[PDB]
DNA sequence: CCGCTGCCGCGAATTCCGTTTCAGGGTACGCCTGATAATTTGCATTTTAAATACCATTTATTGGTTACT
């Protein structure tokens, strides 16, 4: 709380952080380092544009 | 005070055939670091123009002359 700021305002880093770190792990069969993971989203976000 | 309702379970033929092996989620980014997977040399075993060191039984040259168109 030194920092002065709102709670929320960190907290949210460390919760997305979290989650997408864990959906990168799990949810695939067969499992895709993150990086990888990483570079198909740079791909399908380009792609759609 | 031993009757009836209402829930939830469970089940519904046989072979072949055909066919599109097929798509859909909507979320970031840049560091250190060890951690493998690549790539670089030497040493065991073949294989060595062949070269080599002995046994082998079977023709070859043979030992030519004594009879004689």
């Amino acid at each position: 709380y030194r920092r002065g700021y709102k709670f929320s305002t960190y907290a949210t880093w460390w919760i997305r952080q979290a989650i997408t770190r864990s959906i990168a792990d799990q949810a695939r069969t067969i499992r895709i380092p993150v990086h990888m993971i990483e570079t198909i989203n740079k791909l399908n976000r380009i792609s759609r544009q």
